[PDB]
C-alpha cells in the first residue's frame, strides 16, 4: 500500500512504501491522533525474530542478503541466544545500527548527516571511572575546537536490567538550576531536580547562572558516581549582538556541544541504555527555547526592555521582535567564534533535500512535523508546507524513565 | 481509554473523556500518524439523527423526557416517508454552534457560543443567495466591529440539487498569470479567477481585485454577482514606524468568510453555509503576505529595511516578518477593524481548553493548525498537548464544485 505526501508550496508529491516496514506502534488510532503528545529484561522467544529482522536489513544494505556469511551469522546468533540468552553485535553491525537509529529518528531535522557519525565502541567499559574517560574522549573528539563532529559512545547493553549502564545527566553538558527560598530560580530551571541530586551526591555547587553540571555515571547497575568534566574540554560561546553593543552585558553564554545522554538505543532487539550522542546546534534551540521559554532562562522581558520596545500591549509584537534579535546574536556569536552552528532556514532546507532523497532511494522518511518545524518563523521555513508521515522504524532511539525513579540503591 | 493531556510549561494535566464520543476516523493508525496531512440513506440517517437529537435534548437538560421522545418519533416518521427530515430553528442554531465548537483546527473557539445564525433554508435562487450573502457580509462587518455569523442554505437532497458558493471565501482577491511568467494578485486564486473570466467577469487586472460571487442554487449552473463595493471593508497597510511601508501598495479585507465547507448536522448535509469571524493577524501578515506561493513580499520588504540578504543566517526573513505583522495589526487597529494578535488568541484558546475540559470533559484540537505560523514556542499553545478527534456536528471540506458540477 502506497501513501502520498504533498508539499503545498511546490506541489511536489512523494510516495511512501517504507512505512510498511514499521512494527512499533504510534500511539494513534483510527479514532484519535496523539501527534502532539510528548511521550505517547526481554524473552529469548521475542529476541531471535528481532535479531533476524535487524541482520536481514544489515546484510541487505551490504548487498549480501542470503549469502553464506549472512546464513552463518543468523545461525551463530541463534545459537548464541539459545546458549547465553542474549547476543553480541559485530563492530560493523553496531556502527550500522547506530547510524540507522539516527536515520530513523522522526523528530531529528539534522538527519542529512546520518551517515557521517563517529561511533565509539565502549562495550569493554566496566566502571563509572571508565565511563568518565570514554565521555571526556567523546567530548574532546566531538568538539574538535569548534569544528564540531557528530559522535556516539556506546556502553555495554542491558543484560537482566539489574546491571544497566546509565548516564544520569540528560545531556553531557548542561547548566545547573538552583531553586531559591523566595521561589525564584538561578541558572537553568529545567535542571533544578537533577542539580539537587548532584548536590545530594556531594557536588559542591558554585551557585552561578551557568555552572556546568558534573557527570553522574552508573556502571553495571551500581550506584552512580560524580565526576567533573575538565573545564578546558567545555567549549562555551559568550553571546553578543552584531549591532547591539549592550547585548554582551546580559551575561549570556552557551556551550557549543549538544550531547543527548538519557536515551536508549535499540539494535536487533538489544538495549543500550547508555549511548550519549552529539552533533551541533540549530540556533533556535538556544535562542528560542533555552533563552526564551517561560520555564527556561526567560530573557524576553529583559531584552525588550533594553531594546525600548513598546511593552504595554502584546500587539506591538515586542516578544517576536526581541526573539529575532536574540536569535541573531546566538548565530553571530557562534560564527564569530568559529563554533559550528546551523540557522533554521538552512537546516530546514537541507532536511527537505534529505527527505526527498530518502523517498527516492529508501521509499520513505519518517518525520514528525510537530518537532521538525522550528519554534519561530514556522511557515517561512519549507518544512511547514511539507506533509510528513510519522512511523517507527528500528534501529531506534527511545526515551527511558529517569534513573533516579527506578534505580535500586545499594 | 481515558486520556491525559499535559501542558509542559505549566505542568497542568487535563483528563479527556469526550474522545470516547468521537465517531469519524482520523486517518491515523497504530502504525502511522497522519497528523500533518492537510486532507486525510434511510438506514443511515436515523442513527445520525438520534445521536444528534439525544445530545441536543441532554444539553437543554431535558434528556429522556416525553418532549425528547416525541421529537425522536416525528423525525423517524419523516425519514421513513420523505427519506430525509427538517431541523427545528433551535436544533439548527445549536448544530451550527456545535460544529464550530468541534472544529479542532480553530484557535478562535472561545467565541463558539456567540454566533449569529441566519436561516436561509427558504432560499431558492442564486439571486436569493446573493441577497442573503450581502446581508451576512454587512451584519458581520458591522462597520468594523466584526461579529461572528453563519448563513445556512437549504440541505442536500439527492445531491443533484446542491446549493454551493463556488468561492473559497466570500471576499478574496483575483489572480492572473502574466506573459511575464509572474503572477499578479493572489496566486492561490488563479484557477478560480479564470473560471470567473470564463463566465463573463470583467477583470480590472489589478493586484487587489475583489472576486465576484459564483452562486449555485438547486444544483443549477452558477451565476456571477458583484458584492456592493461599499460592503467590502478593506484596510490599507502601513507601519507605525516605517513611513515607506505604504509605498508597497498593500491592503487586506476585514472579513474572513469561509464559504466552501460543508456543515453536517444530525446526518443532514448543508453544502452552502458561509461563515465568518475576524482575523488573527498572522493569517494575513505571515501566510497571505509571506508564503512563497502567495503575495511573497519578504524580498521587497527586506530590501526597504536595507537588511543584509547575502545569507540566511542574518535572519533577514525573520526580521522583516515581524515588521510586516506589526504593520497588519497596527493598520487594523488604527482603522478600528477587529483583529486579534497571535499571543492574545492562543492565550484565550488555552483558557477555552481549560473551560471545555472542566465543563464538557475535553476539547478536540489540531496542534499543527493551532500553533501560529510565527513565534510558535513563545505562544502557550506550543507547550500544550492536544488530542485530535472528530466530533459531530461538524464542518468538513468538500471537493471544489467545478470538478463535480455538470453544465
Ligand atoms: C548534526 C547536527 C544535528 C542537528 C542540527 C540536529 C537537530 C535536531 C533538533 C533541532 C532536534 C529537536 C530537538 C529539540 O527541539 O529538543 C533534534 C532531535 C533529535 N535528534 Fe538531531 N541533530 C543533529 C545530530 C544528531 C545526532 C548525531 C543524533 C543521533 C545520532 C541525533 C538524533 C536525534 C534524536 C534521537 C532526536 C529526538 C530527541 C528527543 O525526542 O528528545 N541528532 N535534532
Ligand atoms: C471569531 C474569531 C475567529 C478566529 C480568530 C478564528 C481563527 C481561526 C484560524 C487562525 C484558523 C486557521 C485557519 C488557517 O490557518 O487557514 C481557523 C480555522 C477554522 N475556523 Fe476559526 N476563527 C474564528 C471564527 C470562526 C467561526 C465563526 C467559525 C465557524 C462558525 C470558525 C470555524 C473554523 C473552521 C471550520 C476552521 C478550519 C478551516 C479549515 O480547515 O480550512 N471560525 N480559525
Ligand atoms: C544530538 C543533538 C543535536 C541537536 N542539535 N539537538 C539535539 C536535541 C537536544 C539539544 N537541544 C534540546 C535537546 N533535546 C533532547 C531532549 N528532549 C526532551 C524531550 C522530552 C521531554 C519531556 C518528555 C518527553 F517525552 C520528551 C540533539
Ligand atoms: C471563520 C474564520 C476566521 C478566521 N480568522 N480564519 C478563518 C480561516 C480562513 C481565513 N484565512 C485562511 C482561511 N482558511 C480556510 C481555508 N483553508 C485551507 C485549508 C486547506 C487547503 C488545501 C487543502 C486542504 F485539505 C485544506 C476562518
Ligand atoms: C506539546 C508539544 O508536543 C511539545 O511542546 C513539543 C512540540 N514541538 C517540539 N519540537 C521540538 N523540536 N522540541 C520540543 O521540545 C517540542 N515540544
Ligand atoms: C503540511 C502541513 O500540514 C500544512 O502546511 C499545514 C500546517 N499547519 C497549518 N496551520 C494553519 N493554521 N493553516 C494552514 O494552512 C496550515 N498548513
Ligand atoms: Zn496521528
Amino acid at each position: 500500500r502506497f501513501l502520498k505526501v504533498k508539499n503545498w508550496e511546490t506541489d511536489v508529491v512523494l510516495t511512501d512504501t517504507l512505512h510498511l516496514k514499521s512494527t512499533l506502534e504510534t500511539g494513534c488510532t483510527e479514532h484519535i491522533c496523539m501527534g502532539s503528545i510528548m511521550l505517547p529484561v526481554r524473552t529469548k522467544d521475542q529476541l531471535f525474530p528481532l535479531a533476524k529482522e535487524f541482520l536481514d536489513q544489515y546484510y541487505s544494505s551490504i548487498k549480501r542478503f542470503g549469502s553464506k556469511a549472512h546464513m552463518d551469522r543468523l545461525e551463530e546468533v541463534n545459537k548464541e541466544i539459545e546458549s547465553t540468552s542474549t547476543y553480541q553485535l559485530k563492530d560493523t553491525e553496531l556502527i550500522y545500527g547506530a547510524k540507522h537509529a539516527w536515520r530513523n529518528a522522526s523528530r531529528c531535522v539534522g538527519r542529512i548527516q546520518w551517515s557521517k557519525l563517529q561511533v565509539f565502541d565502549a562495550r569493554d567499559c566496566t566502571t563509572a571511572h571508565g565511563m568518565f574517560n570514554y565521555i571526556c574522549n567523546h567530548v574532546k573528539y566531538a568538539t574538535n575546537k569548534g569544528n564540531l563532529r557528530s559522535a556516539i559512545t556506546i556502553f555495554p547493553q542491558r543484560t537482566d536490567g539489574k546491571h544497566d549502564f546509565r548516564v544520569w545527566n540528560s545531556q553531557l553538558i548542561r547548566y545547573a538550576g538552583y531553586k531559591q527560598p523566595d521561589g525564584s530560580t538561578l541558572g537553568d530551571p529545567a535542571n533544578v531536580q537533577f542539580t539537587e541530586i548532584c548536590i545530594q551526591q556531594g557536588w559542591k555547587a558554585p551557585r552561578g547562572r551557568f555552572d556546568v553540571l558534573p557527570l553522574l555515571l552508573q556502571a553495571n547497575g551500581n550506584d552512580p558516581e560524580l565526576f567533573q568534566i575538565p573545564p578546558e574540554l567545555v567549549l562555551e560561546v559568550p553571546i553578543r549582538h552584531p549591532k547591539f553593543d549592550w547585548f554582551k552585558d546580559l551575561g549570556l553564554k552557551w556551550y557549543g556541544l549538544p550531547a543527548v545522554s538519557n536515551m536508549l538505543l535499540e539494535i536487533g532487539g538489544l538495549e543500550f541504555s547508555a549511548c550519549p550522542f552529539s552533533g551541533w546546534y540549530m540556533g533556535t534551540e538556544i535562542g528560542v527555547r533555552n533563552y526564551c521559554d517561560n520555564s527556561r532562562y526567560n530573557i524576553l522581558e529583559e531584552v525588550a526592555k533594553k531594546m525600548d520596545l513598546d511593552m504595554r500591549k502584546t500587539s506591538s509584537l515586542w516578544k517576536d521582535q526581541a526573539l529575532v534579535e536574540i536569535n541573531i546574536a546566538v548565530l553571530y556569536s557562534f560564527q564569530s567564534d568559529k563554533v559550528t552552528i546551523v540557522d533554521h532556514h538552512s537546516a530546514t532546507e537541507s532536511f527537505i533535500k534529505h527527505m526527498e532523497n530518502e523517498y527516492r532511494c529508501r521509499g520513505g522518511c519518517p518525520a514528525d512535523w510537530v518537532w521538525i518545524v522550528p519554534p519561530m518563523s514556522g511557515s517561512i521555513t519549507p518544512v511547514f508546507h511539507q506533509e510528513m508521515l510519522n512511523y517507527r522504524l528500528t534501529p531506534s532511539f527511545e526515551y527511558q524513565p529517569d534513573p533516579w525513579n527506578t534505580h535500586v540503591w545499594k
